[PDB]
């Protein structure tokens, strides 16, 4: 099967948000609204905001999962390449095979679907704290889009789902990701190409 990627705000008005990091050559993570695409460096922090119109129930969770963007690759589980899954860079919680990790959250759970074999990382949804209007999760992508034996230059999508305590769907959003050496340059190049 293939996880759905349909945008769904649901009852709580759930949707993602991204910082405005610009496209300077040195930027490590930058988001393109025009392409709905995040460009980032290997294993660098990717701040992703969670916005809702109303606070969901206690026990609500947020899951991140990568899938190949191209239909001809959709059924293939997105995983780290043969090199990176063996480079011993685990943080003591993320299995080394997982492409997406969550930083600084001891309650992060890493799932290997016994049915689909797909990987995902889920954390408890936390309401925004005093002074903030949104909640931010910091993700890391652990392979380059170009890694041989892994993504092998195939574009991927990250699907973020708001789930209830049983894993049922409350909301969904998604964005394309390109893990590269120079996000700033790549984003400028791709948006130019789009122009
Ligand atoms: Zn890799």
């Amino acid at each position: 099967s293939v996880p759905s990627q349909k945008t769904y705000q649901g009852s709580y008005g759930f949707r993602l948000g991204f910082l405005h990091s610009g496209t300077a050559k040195s930027v490590t993570c930058t988001y393109s609204p025009a392409l709905n695409k995040l460009f980032c460096q290997l294993a660098k922090t990717c701040p992703v905001q969670l916005w809702v119109d109303s606070t969901p129930p206690p026990g609500t969770r947020v899951r991140a999962m990568a899938i190949y963007k191209q239909s001809q690759h959709m059924t293939e589980v997105v995983r780290r390449c043969p090199h990176h899954e063996r480079c011993s860079d685990s943080d003591g919680l993320a299995p080394p095979q997982h492409l997406i990790r969550v930083e600084g959250n001891l309650r992060a759970e890493y799932l290997d679907d016994r049915n689909t074999f797909r990987h995902s990382v889920v954390v408890p949804y936390e309401p925004p704290e005093v002074g903030s209007d949104c909640t931010t999760i910091h993700y890391n992508y652990m392979c380059y889009s170009s890694c041989m034996g892994g993504m092998n230059r195939r574009p991927i999508l990250t699907i973020i789902t708001l789930e209830d305590s049983s894993g049922n769907l409350l909301g969904r959003d998604s964005f394309e990701v390109h893990v590269c050496a120079c996000p700033g340059r790549d984003r400028r190049t791709e948006e130019e190409n789009l122009r």
